This record gives structure tokens, sequence and C-alpha cells, in this order.
């Protein structure tokens, strides 16, 4: 049916992630966003298990979109002669990270501690569902301002998980790690570290940590505003030059730094209200 099950509003935006528009289901009047991706520049197309192909991002949406409220849901999707169509959740009211800090500067440690412990939590459930996002960083994450809680959007660069080397990579170069950049080679979950330790720093600071690549496999993080040792240290180790000296998501969230989280409607409360 297509245009008859949701009202198209305005664009949201466009890019290497395709033309995105704010709708609304008929029915329910759920609000949702519609991707178009042009078929001639999908890169990485895979198979749902009854032979579809389709691009990669339908098949990691599809194994991510189970009810866990961190990572956006996958309600619908179309194919066109040219052209495939996602239907996905759209929060209201939203704002994406990038927005939010640009907006606010340097968040305080125990927003930035609430923010980051979701994140960490939407990324172990990616892992667990064998996708890979690769492509983590403030522009992919929106808050639901009401609720108080993160979700992660944008599996356009995504693979599924394994545990041998990607020597392939269409995300953000600024998060990136240095074994990417020195020799085009990476691991998935070391590499998901580095960038959440830029991610990390980001917040924190109000802006990432490197700019050339020159600055990445220098691996100097100097810090710009004030940061407490607990949360310097966390930075230092996710960013860490070395891949096997990179911290597990246990540890990263077994750290000092990461203790006594709010919960999504207390951040809410405080910190958004």
């Amino acid at each position: 049916p297509l245009e008859s099950q949701y009202q198209v509003g305005p664009l949201l935006g466009s890019g290497g992630f395709g033309s995105v528009y704010s709708g609304i289901r008929v029915s329910d009047n759920l609000p949702v966003a519609i991707k178009h991706v042009e078929k001639d520049r999908i890169s990485d197309w895979g198979e749902l298990p009854n032979g579809t192909r389709v691009p990669m991002e339908v098949v990691l949406l599809k194994k991510v979109s189970s009810g866990f409220s961190g990572v956006i849901r996958l309600l619908d999707w179309f194919e066109r002669p040219d052209s495939f169509v996602l239907i996905l959740e759209r929060p209201e009211p939203v704002q994406d990270l990038f927005d939010f800090i640009t907006e606010r500067g340097a968040l305080q440690e125990e927003l930035a501690r609430s923010f980051f412990w979701q994140v960490l939590e939407a990324v172990r459930h990616c892992h667990n569902c064998g996708v890979l996002h690769r492509d983590i960083k403030d522009e992919n994450i929106l808050i639901d301002l009401n609720r108080g809680e993160l979700k992660l959007i944008d599996f356009g660069s995504g693979a599924l998980l394994k545990d041998t080397v990607y020597t392939d990579f269409d995300g953000t170069r600024v998060y990136s790690p240095p074994e990417w950049i020195r020799y085009h080679r990476y691991h998935g979950r070391s590499a998901a570290v580095w960038s959440l330790g830029i991610l990390l720093y980001d917040m924190v600071c109000g802006d990432i940590p490197f700019e050339h690549d020159e600055e990445i496999i220098g691996g100097q993080v100097f810090f710009r505003q004030r940061v407490s040792s607990e949360c310097q240290h966390l930075i230092r180790w996710c960013l860490a030059l070395r891949p096997s000296d990179r911290p597990t998501f246990e540890e990263i969230q077994n750290h000092p730094w990461m203790q006594d989280v709010l919960l999504p409607q207390e951040t809410a409360e405080i910190h958004l209200h």
C-alpha cells in the first residue's frame, strides 16, 4: 500500500545515510521516521532467511529489533524499483547527542555517566544479537527527552559481529582507532571500545580529542576541561593504542567512575526537564 499506511511530513535530513522524513502511522498516530536508501548507493547486501535480498542495514536492524529500547526499532520496510524504504521509531520530543552537546557544552559527570552507561548497555545488546554497529558517535545517539532514554541509530555502516579481522570501514574517521589508520585492520570489540572512549571524552569535554591521523595514532590525550581523575583514567584506558590493552565492556562497567548510575527517569527529571 505504502503512502496509504503513513502520512509523510517534512524532510528531517539527508546524506550518506539516504533521505529521512518525519512521518505518522495513520492507524494509531505513532510518530515514525521514513528512510529512503537508493539501490545504486547500497554497498553491502545480505539476505533474509527466505532468500529475499536486502541491504545489510535491514538484516542488522532485524537482528537487534526486539523490545529493548536502547536501539531504534525497525517497524516495517518496503522495496521499490530503485530504492528501499525503512520505517523506524521516532521519539517525540527528541534531540541527538551532538546537538545536545553543542547546545550545553561539556556535560556534568553525573549526566555523562548515565548517558554513557546507556550506550554501553545498547552496544552490549547489539553484540549479543551478533551485530557490530561500527559508527558509534554523538550524531548516532538520540535522546528521548521525556523518558531520559538514549537510542542508537543508523546501522548503515554496520556488519555481522565476527572474531576475525575487519579490513573494510565506512564509518566516521575521527572515531576510528589507530590500527585502522595505520594498517587498515581492526577487530570488532576493541575498535568499539576505542570509539566509546572518543565518545566519553566528547561528553565530558564538549568536543572530540583528535582531528588528524597523527593525533589518532599518537595517543596523547590532553583534557581541555576539568575532568575527575577517575573519569580521565577510564578514558585513557579505552584509548590505549594497543587494542589488547583496552578494557572489556565488563571492565568498563565495573570501573569506579561507573558506579551509582542514575536511572533514565531520574536523569530526565534532574537534567532534562
